[PDB]
């Protein structure tokens, strides 16, 4: 049922995608990388006596702190959701071979019983009110770009000056190439203004994952993570193989020389893309004032900054239900992309920039390198973008697409098994939009707290309210899924955005409190997505800027947790024991190296100005700025440290662009 083109990197169409300079053509041919991260200056993370701390470490903190989640998914008393083995993990080392991204996802989706398009009017006039709530009255604001960050497709540019110029252009230059994709001029859009041709797949560590000890035989076991094979990913299910890749780290020894202990593994890898710039700049500059509208309108559903914000919200209600979904991205349907882009023509959005936006999210996709001698293969036509792959990851708005997603999947749930008394205030088009920006500020007797895929939905006192325990009790089941458009669970162990919510002994929202992860903690201390880079001199340019400042914010992220003091403790006692050291004086060490690095990037930090001015926020933003593309916007972060990561495009560029893209 319609196998995807492919093509070789030597073909034309591959060619094409990248431009005549060494970074675009190393990008095009870089094969299958691996290797020992640098976790911290001068510390590998293969280091024999760091992974006999780890060893220590995970097995001391499971036995101690067993996991207290109850029968519901509820966490209670100690905090701890799981085991700590997810740390014995060789960082650097993918499990072997990757997934080959999927070209379709419809097979996916129809065998997974989903349904192809809005199951009833109702449920259309919702998708589409999510589309007029988030897109009307939008305030024009400076296009934001991450220092560092590549151009990708066709120039992988990482210079700050070339970006500019590239938005600069692009946003001068999206009605031209918005019009040639209309007239069906893919290839003139691309070759004269680099809007089409591919995502860049690159692939990223899940740098912890499940690990089980076997009592029976007191070997460990890593989760097994199924990836499709070429044949798999360009059929969309319907020929090749999905099957578990290799986490077995024997390998290592004989490769590489590297001491492997027991019951440790190579890392999961997840497929991540990488958007072609031109193209995503236009979009960027109306995502950004789409996300200040959600942000600000609508804040109560969509903005989460600390533990007391979403805790004053979910205190409120009578039930909390923390659900889960089973690969969002994959599962994100094409449908929606093509509801959403006739809804932004009917309320009068510009059909150029309507046109670039439906085709960043059917654009074909090149794959480098999944394991060794594979890959270097472009999936889909760029003369004709077609590919389903659901939704990718380097979208210029691939959170907006996820949170309106799910946010009417959650509400379509609780009208459907908790609340068919609201039906009738949903009739059209003007009482559906009432109904959502009622429903998105917390005004009605169901509620949700959302962000793409994670989320909690909230009942308060009312008729619906019998009908959300049913709910709860059909998901602790796990018989029947819930929603004709994803596959949702609850979650075990319920969290929102980092933060568990920890229940006592009346198991209620009212008297339950969120506290921050202390398996995060490890993760983010021993167990880091990358390596520190210390041969890239400029850090702002860096994965991981300032490390060193994530042990000043320690204390407010984590001290909550009901572990906090044992967990550190037991740091200390394993570290002494595997390098002779005191960890505290290790990290407090590297705190003030990293605060003084710190005042040569910020303008109004003196020689020696310190931390004193800077919110927790701040410095964890600093040490992993990853947390300001998942975690946290632009407005929770000072001004003065936004500036340290990101560098803007002109208001006045952007001003122009946007007046000439929406409504009149
Ligand atoms: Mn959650």
């Amino acid at each position: 049922p319609r196998r995807a083109p492919a093509f070789p990197l030597s073909d034309i169409k591959a060619q094409m995608l990248f431009a005549n300079n060494i970074k675009a053509q190393q990008a095009s041919k870089r094969s299958f990388k691996e290797g020992a991260i640098e976790t911290y200056e001068g510390l590998l993370s293969v280091d024999p006596r760091f992974l006999s701390f780890k060893n220590e470490l995970s097995r001391y903190l499971t036995d101690h702190f067993p996991a207290n989640v109850d029968e519901y998914g509820r966490v209670y008393g100690n905090g701890v959701r799981t085991n700590f083995f997810g740390m014995r993990h060789m960082n650097g080392f993918p499990m072997i071979p990757a997934t080959w991204p999927l070209a379709s996802n419809l097979k996916k989706r129809a065998d997974a019983d989903l349904a192809d398009g809005p199951v009833s009017e109702r449920d259309n006039l919702l998708f589409r009110a999510a589309v007029r709530l988030m897109f009307s009255d939008l305030e024009p604001v400076p296009l934001k770009i991450r220092k560092g960050s590549s151009t990708c497709i066709p120039y992988f540019s990482n210079d700050m000056g070339t970006k500019i110029e590239i938005a600069e252009r692009a946003l001068e230059k999206a009605e031209e190439a918005g019009n040639l994709m209309l007239q069906g001029k893919f290839d003139d859009a691309y070759q004269l203004h680099q809007m089409g041709g591919a995502y860049y797949v690159v692939y990223r560590a899940q740098s912890t994952d499940a690990i089980t000890l076997d009592p029976k035989t007191g070997k460990f076991v890593s989760k097994d993570r199924m990836v499709a094979d070429f044949e798999y990913a360009v059929t969309g299910g319907e020929q090749g193989s999905l099957f578990a890749a290799s986490k077995d780290a024997s390998r290592l020894k004989e490769q590489y020389g590297i001491d492997v202990p027991d019951g440790f593994f190579c890392e999961r890898r997840r497929t991540a893309m990488g958007g072609p710039f031109a193209l995503n700049a236009p979009i960027m500059a109306v995502a950004q004032p789409v996300r200040n509208k959600i942000y600000s309108k609508y804040a109560y559903t969509f903005h989460h900054t600390t533990r007391l914000n979403k805790e004053e919200k979910v205190k409120e209600w009578s039930l909390c239900v923390a659900t889960d979904v089973s690969d969002h991205d994959t599962f994100w349907p094409g449908w929606l992309r093509d509801l959403i882009c006739d809804e932004l023509l009917n309320m009068g959005y510009a059909p150029w920039w309507v046109k670039l936006f439906e085709t960043s999210l059917k654009l074909p996709v090149y794959v480098g390198a999944p394991a060794p001698e594979q890959g270097h293969t472009l999936l889909g036509d760029p003369s004709n973008p077609d590919l389903e792959v659901g939704l990718s990851s380097g979208q210029g708005a691939t959170d907006l697409m996820g949170t309106l997603l799910m946010s009417i999947t959650y509400l379509v749930m609780q009208l459907d098994h908790t609340a068919p008394h609201l039906n009738s205030r949903i009739k059209d088009m003007p009482s559906a939009c009432r109904f959502l920006d009622s429903y998105w500020q917390g005004h009605e007797e169901i509620r949700q707290i959302s962000k793409s895929d994670d989320a909690m939905l909230g009942w308060t006192k009312g008729r619906a309210l019998v009908g959300g325990h049913r709910l709860f009790e059909m998901l602790k089941e796990g018989k029947v899924n819930p929603s004709p458009y994803m596959k949702i669970s609850y979650e075990h162990g319920g969290a929102f955005l980092g933060d568990i919510l920890l229940y006592d002994s009346r198991r209620e929202p009212g008297s339950a409190i969120f506290v921050g992860n202390i398996n995060s903690m490890l993760n983010n201390q021993f167990s880091p997505e990358y390596g520190v880079q210390s041969g890239v001199r400029d850090r702002s340019k860096r994965k991981r800027p300032f490390p060193g400042l994530a042990w000043a914010s320690m204390k407010d992220t984590y001290g909550a947790c009901p572990i906090y003091s044992d967990v550190l403790e037991a740091i200390e006692r394993c570290w002494w024991n595997a390098f002779g050291e005191s960890y505290r004086a290790y990290r407090e060490d590297m705190l003030k190296r990293d605060t003084l690095e710190l005042s040569r990037y910020v303008a109004s930090m003196a020689r020696q100005a310190g931390l004193a001015e800077l919110t927790p926020i701040d410095l964890e933003v600093l040490a992993d700025p990853n947390k300001l593309q998942y975690k946290w916007t632009q407005a929770d972060v000072s001004a003065n440290i936004h500036e340290v990561l990101m560098h803007g495009v002109s208001v006045e560029k952007t001003e122009r662009f946007l007046r000439s893209v929406m409504p009149r």
